[PDB]
Order: structure tokens, then C-alpha cells, then sequence
């Protein structure tokens, strides 16, 4: 059956309703859906009261899963890991990253489950790469095009918040890798930005004033409202997301309340850029 | 009888829901709407198909109003002003201002009524200068405390875009003036930051270097998310607003479509700083 | 004979004596003395007591000469320009500048003798644009070769400080232009840097953010000290610059002590990119 | 007998001649000088061709000394470090520093020794903090006095360069420590900036954007020309400076000749701030 989707603006977001999470989707349902998480990066869906294992489910029918190597997973499920803030665990994504870019083959999506809500705010809010890289004059898309910037897991996962050996060891499991500033889109083909301040330390091909000027420069473009959308979030809400060409942001100003979400995260393959 | 009034955040906007604007309101409610736009700091009301007759009373019920020296205005109600938008006259509101702060007595409030819309896109947003001091760290409260800034109406009407003896005059009637960088808010007393990029031009009592550093800092700080509501709009949607401690932002992603908004404008008083 | 050259870094600067200015060069050294100017961009001569005339026959020397629309010149001398600061009137060339880059063909040198002196202070540093433009990575010379900017005398004559008929008369008779990022010299044929803070207000091949971006990067570049000269001035005093691969800047630290300084201006032709 | 010293600027800077560096200062020479690098931060003495043993005792007159975790010490003085850059070492120093300000007691002064030295290029440059801090307006004055700020040995000494064993040594030995901004002279009195881009990280007391837009501006403030000095060096060139009220910076523009240069380092109080 056809998917009801509204478009949420004329470049990232929509929101849909037609599925029951709670049961498997119809292969018709899902390339519905999946055609929707990539015209429109990220997708919204209300009342789906999944569980972790029908989330991680859901996650397997878009590609082989990632574990985090910090985060921690939910019960008996390791695929999906869980935000629980609060003030003995205060929120660290309120700032502009796209997940896992410090491996080769960063995610190509996750899947977000709101399972518990404080009062208000904790909205979240995507930025598209796509409608970025569309705003940058062509000189720009030609001097960003073809630069490679090196990623750092480091830069968002400190060793002072840190247990210290379990950080090592996720460090020396990951090493800061190059990523190209510019990514082509695996399947639509589309050019995006691809650096984000959550772990874009600095772009390798260039002098390290001339890296700092673009970076500060790309830091605050993908900023721009127009390239966002925003989540208020609701109980049971799931968020899907092309990890591959969005950042996201999650805001933190709901503390002391507590808030939990789950994540599945799908293995993407490794960007790469095409003209 | 109680208004509905739903948070969109633990600092800036709600939604509200209990009028028949059509019709006028009541004492009663009027000051719970009142009240719910000094705490809340914009509110949003659906499904009001207003004539710009009625949007110019309620405007009224907050106080005299102020008539745009630029801007054109409605039918036979030059109060109301208004935003037709597209490719013949494209869309100058996507940064970050503060309504008319370019004069003595800038305006408290402002009433924005969803006449015509495109498809997406157009979104507004809203930052609240309140949770943008109360994120300053004290020193910085110190700082920017007692400081005095350059507004100019020119900085967001530029001559070279417009005729060039009306806008001459509205030029010559509204000269650089300064308003205080901290604002205190003449009913909560709540203090809050009030310069914006729109029309700030220097922060008079520091050095040039000093004020441009300050100002960048500033221009980017009341940006944070968190400070934010942002509105997807639909038709006949009221927009009400704190003038003297907000700032607001409208997305320019909908051309050539075409779009239209009507405003009343809320003259304020003479804003001031108090400890 | 030959003149003693004393080159006083890697890159721009030497220092020469070999000259009796007081009376006209032998042809034989007028070009050591040109070819001197070209190798370092800028040279100084010391103990050389020369009058108006003198000095503007020099310029002469090496083209015709240009008359500043708003300086004040010399006796009957209208070619050399004179400079003299003091509390009645504040020095304005404490800014990274290139002299004249608001006319279509920019002054390709200048000729400045220090004639009136206070204790110290009074520097004035050159940077080259050569060494500046060799110090760019190649993404970014690649990015900067073929962009234009605009330049506009009003960004360092601003109307505030002017009489106001004339400044009028000089601004209709200046009005901005464009101007290639990286100049090619027309004798070395060699690539630098020509955008300069005092006038070069926007890259108009870029977005404006782009364009803020990159100027901010480039008005810090030219200023570190790699690429620079600094001439603690003497009385008579001879300084000569190739002005179109330099930028200058003149220390505003004397105050209230009295400094004159003649300034011969020779026409350049027209700034030009090549690959 | 009466020094012959020669001012070259306004504030920083100074030349002398009256010594036989080869001989002990009188104690009466030992005033004019010690008063000399006070009222002028840096002094310039040429001709001074002294060795290791002879620039230590000379330290020695002013305090005692440091020793450095990291660089290498002279034959059989390890009082006196040895700056022996080319192809194999490549130079470090291009870059405004204070010296030492990573530990408790920062150095007050340091006498370097031109060795050997390459055709040109290689100029050091210093900058007042005293003149630095006249010149931030007073609410800057006011918002920067009392702040601290952390300084870190790591910042300009990265591990990747580095062996790794004496490194972490000179680290665990030298842990990131608070100094004031604002730092009082403990002899004059006079107030100056105390932060430098080699060592100083963060501006603790504030918020992180804001020690990040404080930084960015002083560590680009420090620069205007007008605070500073430049030498152009000459074999057994001599310099004494005040290390606690100024930041110098090395050019690195003379690769791949060879350029060497001896530094004594006298240890200083602890640095503070008062009214
Ligand atoms: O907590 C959220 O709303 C999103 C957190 C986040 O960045 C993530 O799960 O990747
Ligand atoms: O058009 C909008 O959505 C708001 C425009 C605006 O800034 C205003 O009416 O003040
Ligand atoms: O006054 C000086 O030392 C130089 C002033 C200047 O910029 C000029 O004459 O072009
Ligand atoms: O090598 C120089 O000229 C100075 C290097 C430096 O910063 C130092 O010795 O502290
Ligand atoms: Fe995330
Ligand atoms: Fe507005
Ligand atoms: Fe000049
Ligand atoms: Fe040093």
C-alpha cells in the first residue's frame, strides 16, 4: 500500500505514515521508504512503539549493522545502541557531526527510536550536504572537489572523558583516515559536502591556515536554516537518516529530566568522489 | 475561557489554540495571549483567515502601531505591511534581524499572518535573546553589560537596491542611533542580548577590532539551536512575537514560487539596560 | 659604477647606496637601480637630501606620474603628494594597502623620501605578494588565479572624514572596479597576490560568505612575517617600491610629534592574470 | 662608563654599545643594562663574540637559570641551549610565543647569541604585551583582567614530532597549568597581555566559543606592527628580553642553510596580576 509522505521542506525532510514497525514491512513498503530516506535525507514516522530487536530488524533490511566502540547497547542486542543522558550522563551531541565518519566506510544510515522524552526540547535537527555543496559557488565546488580531509574519532570522544583502557583500545582500533571533503552519492549520484565538526580535524590538502580558514568557513554553512530540518520529538517516533551525505545535531537543554533513544547504524561503503 | 498553550521548548515558542480571531477577544483571553507571548516568546496560532482590518485591531490591543517608512502596505490599512515575495521581488528576510531596530523606539511585538504560500520551504525562525545572555558566561555578562551599539537602518536597506528619493527620505528620517548590547526587558525585567546582524552595525564602546571580534562572536552565538524555534508554515497561521528580546530569521528557499505574508508592527519603548 | 645593493632578506628588501640623487642618474645605473626595484620589490637609499622637483624627476624616470585626487601636494609640484601628520591631522596608513588599486591602472611605483621626522616610530613595512602567492597551496592558487575583486577608494576614503564637494568629485571619478586576485607582473611575468585591505572590499567570483571567507584569510596572510620588510626611517631617507606585487602599511605611533613625507606616484598599466 | 643606547621604537626595542661581552660587566654597566631591557623590552648589541661559558655567567648576573626538557645544551653547559636548524632540523620557532609559559615560574628574561648564521632571512620579531594591552579599550582591559588562561607545553611541542620516552618525560613533568591574561610586571608594575599562541590553549574562565573568539583576536592583536620590533641578524648579535611582558617570533625563511643560535633562559617569579 502506498506510503503517505509529506515533505517537510524543498531539500531535506518529510514524514511519513504508513507502516506498522511493529510488523515486518512489505518489500513494496520498504522501497517506498528507502526511496524516501534518499530523496529526502531524513524521514520522521510517529507512534511506532518498537523494540530494540524489531528496530535492529528494521536496520538488517537496509545493510549489514556497525557497533560502536564506546557507546553502550541495549539489553541483548548489540546492534543497537543507547543514549541515556541525563546529569550523570549529560548529552555530547549538541554539535554538528555525521556518525562514525572516523571509519573507512562510514554509515550510510541509522535509524532513531525515541523510547523516552522529557518535557521539551532535545529536538534534533539534520543539515543536507547536498543543498551545501548546491550553495557553494562553483570555484568553491571546484576548490573543495578533489580535497581529502582527515577524520579523527578523537576529536569527538576525548581521552579526559574517559574505561580509559576500553578508550585506548577503540582508539588504536581507530585511527584518524582521510575522507574525501566532496562525496558523491553511492546511488543518486549526487555531489555533498562531506566534512562535519565532529570529527574533521583538518583537510589534508592544503596549508594548515588555508585548512583552518575552510574549515571555520564549512563549520558554519552547513549551518545556514535553509539546508536544516527540524525534530520536536514525540514518544515512539522513529528517525531515519543518510548518514552519507547529512550531519546532524542534537540539542542539550532538557537536563536534569532524562531522555533515552536508541540507534541502530547501518555499515555504509567507502565515499569516494566522482565528477 | 482557557487557551491551549503548548511549549515548543523550554525557552522560546509555543502554539496556542482558543480564538476565533475573526472575532475579538476578550479581555480574558487577550491577557492570557498576552502573557503567553512574554513568557513563551513567540506564539503561533492555525487556521486564522483574517482580513488585515482584523489583524491591525488586535495589533492595536498591544499597543500604537508603527508604519514601515519601505515597505508597502496592505489595501487601505498602511499599518499592515506587506511581504509579497518572487522572482520580481525575491526575498530579503533570510538573516538574522531584529525588527526596525534602527529607530529611538523599536518595536515590542509583531503579528505575522500566513496569507499565501508555496509548497515547502519559507520556514521562520525565531532566536530568544534571553537564553542567549543566559548562555554568556559572567565575565562575558560583564562585558557586553553596559556596552552601546550602532543600529542602522541602512545596513539592511541598502541604497543600491532601490525610488532612491523615497528611500533618501526614509534615510534621512532614520539616522544611526545606539541601543544598549544588553537589553532589559521593560516588563520581565529579564535581561537579554539585543544586537543583530541585520542592523547592528559597531559596538561603539570598544575598539573597531574589538567590536568586530565581539560582534562576530555575537552574530554567531544567538545561532545555537538550542536558542530556537524554527515554524513550518501553513495557511491563515498567526505569528505573534516578543520584538525586544528575539530575533528572527526567514528562509529564502521557495523561488519562484510565490509567497505571502502580512505584518503589524508594535511600536515598544526606548530600550534600556538596569542591573 | 656600480651600486652597492644590500638585499636585506630571501624575499622583498635591499637597501642601496650609489646614488648622488641631487643629480640625475646615469642611465647605466638607473637600470641596476630599476632592476633593483624589480628583484626585491622594494629598496631604500639613505642620506639623499633631495627637493620636490628632484624627487619627481626621478619618478619620471621610470613613467609618467599620477595625481592623488584627494592628497595635498608640494609647493608647485603637483606630481608629489604630500604627506604631513600631526594632531591637526591624524595618519590614515596604519592599514595593509596598495597605493591606488581603485583606478583601472594602478600605480606600479612610488618613490617616498622622508623629509620630517619625530624620535622614532614612523615604520613602515612592505609584504610581498610574490612570496605571499608562493606561499598558497596549490588548491588555493588554483582557487585565487582567475577570481576578480572589487576595489573601492571609498573603503579607505570614507565620506565621514571629509571639501565634502570634492571628496564627491573624486568618488564620481573613481568609481569601483575590478581588479584580478593574483596579478601576473608585467616584467617578471611572475605570479602574486593583489587584493590589499584598503581597497579590495569583495571577491565577486565567489558567494559573499565565500568571499568574507576567503578576504579575512588573505588580509591575515600578507601579514606574516616571512613575507615581509620593515624600514626604520632617517631623515632623507629614499624609499622605492614596486606597488604592484606589494602591499604596504605605515605605523601610527608618533603622535603628537609632527612627520612629513614627499610621495612621487608613477602610472602603471593595466593588472592582468596569465597562466 | 655610560651605554649608548639607541631606541628604535616608541615602546619596544633598543640598541647598544658599551660592553666587552668578552669581559664581566662592571656592576654600574650591569644597571644601565638591566634598566635597559626593562624600559625597552628587547636590547640589540652587535659584535659580541662571546662563548657558551661567557653567555651563561652573563645570564647568571640577572638570576638563575632554567634548563629545557627538550632542546639540546651547548658542549659542556647545559644552561645553555643550542638552536641548530637546517634540512635535518628544521626550524620551530615561526611561530609568537612567550618562552617556557608552560611552567609555574616562566622565564623573565633570555640572552641569545647569533652563532652562525645563513645569507638572509631569519629575522626574530618580538611584540609588547605592555603596548598590546594599551591599546585594548578599557571594557576589553576590564573583561581580560582577572580572566586566567591554561597554558601547555604539548600545544608547541606535539608528540607525533617526537625520544617518545624523553618526551613523555618533559610531558608528566609539565603538566597544562593556569596563568593570569592580564599579568602585572613584579618590577615595574605595568600591566600587559600575557597569552601566547605557542603555549596558551583555552581562556578558562569562560565559555569555550568565547575563549575561542578572545583567543583568535589577541593571538592576532599581539601582531599589528606597531607593538613590535624586528632585528635583522649579524654574526655574535647578542639580544636580551623581558620574557614576561612580550612574545617573540622566529622566521623560518632561510632553509636549507644552516643558522645557529645559543640561548641562555633565566628563570622568573611567578607571574600574577593586581590593580
Ligand atoms: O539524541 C539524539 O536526538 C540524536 C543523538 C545523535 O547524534 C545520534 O544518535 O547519532
Ligand atoms: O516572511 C517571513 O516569514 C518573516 C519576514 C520578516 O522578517 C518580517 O515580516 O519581519
Ligand atoms: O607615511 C609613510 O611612511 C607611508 C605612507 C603611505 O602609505 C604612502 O605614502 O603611500
Ligand atoms: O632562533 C631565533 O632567532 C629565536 C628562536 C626562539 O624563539 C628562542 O630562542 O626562543
Ligand atoms: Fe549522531
Ligand atoms: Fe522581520
Ligand atoms: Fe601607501
Ligand atoms: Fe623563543
Amino acid at each position: 500500500e502506498r506510503l503517505s509522505i509529506t515533505p517537510l521542506g524543498p531539500y531535506i525532510g518529510a514524514q511519513i505514515s504508513g507502516a506498522d514497525l511493529t510488523r515486518p514491512l512489505s518489500d513494496n513498503q520498504f522501497e517506498q521508504l528507502y526511496h524516501a530516506v534518499l530523496r529526502h535525507q531524513v524521514v520522521f514516522l510517529r507512534d511506532q512503539a518498537i523494540t530494540p530487536q524489531q528496530q535492529r530488524a528494521l536496520a538488517q533490511r537496509f545493510g549489514e549493522l556497525h557497533i560502536h566502540p564506546v557507546y553502550p547497547h541495549a539489553e541483548g542486542v548489540d546492534e543497537i545502541i543507547v543514549l541515556d543522558t541525563h546529569n550523570d550522563n549529560p548529552p555530547d551531541n549538541d554539535n554538528w557531526h555525521t556518525d562514525v565518519t572516523f571509519i573507512e566506510t562510514p554509515p550510510a544510515g541509522a535509524i532513531l527510536a525515541a523510547k523516552e522524552l522529557p518535557s521539551t526540547g532535545g529536538d534534533t535537527l539534520w543539515t543536507s550536504g547536498i543543498a551545501a555543496y548546491e550553495a557553494l559557488s562553483v570555484p568553491f565546488r571546484q576548490l573543495l572537489s578533489g580535497l581529502r580531509a582527515e577524520h579523527d574519532f578523537r576529536k569527538s570522544f576525548p581521552e579526559y572523558k574517559y574505561e580509559h583502557q576500553r578508550w585506548r583500545e577503540a582508539v588504536a582500533k581507530n585511527p584518524p583516515l582521510l575522507h574525501p571533503v566532496v562525496r558523491t552519492h553511492p546511488v543518486s549520484g549526487k555531489q555533498a559536502l562531506f566534512v562535519n565538526e565532529g570529527f574533521t580535524t583538518r583537510i589534508v590538502d592544503v596549508s594548515e591556515k588555508e585548512s583552518e580558514a575552510l574549515l571555520s568557513f564549512l563549520f558554519a554553512h552547513i549551518t545556514k536554516p535553509e539546508f536544516q530540518v527540524r525534530w520536536r520529538w514525540q514518544p515512539n517516533d522513529i528517525a531515519i537518516w543518510d548518514n552519507r551525505v547529512t550531519q546532524h545535531y542534537a540539542n542539550a537543554d532538557y537536563l536534569p529530566q532524562r531522555r533515552i533513544m536508541h540507534r541502530a547504524t547501518i555499515l555504509g561503503d567507502k565515499p569516494f568522489y566522482r565528477a
